[PDB]
């Protein structure tokens, strides 16, 4: 029901968030 659905939301957004960190960091670490 809503329980399943909630877990999709959670997963996706966690994944998304992590990608931004990775990208920003790569850009920075270079200079
Ligand atoms: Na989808
Ligand atoms: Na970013």
């Amino acid at each position: 029901g809503e329980a399943a659905a909630a877990k999709e939301a959670a997963a996706a957004k966690e994944a998304a968030a992590a990608k931004e960190a990775a990208a920003a960091k790569a850009a920075a670490w270079k200079g």
